[PDB]
């Protein structure tokens, strides 16, 4: 299986990325003073 779509996709990697930093955030945040960090 090789090239399945266009330069389409090369964007919705990137898509993913803004929630994966969205996600890092949420921890930070419960990761930084939860109650006994």
């Amino acid at each position: 299986g090789s090239f399945t779509m266009n330069d389409t996709t090369v964007w919705i990697s990137v898509a993913v990325l803004s929630a994966v930093i969205c996600l890092i955030i949420v921890w930070a945040v419960a990761l930084k003073g939860y109650s006994m960090v």
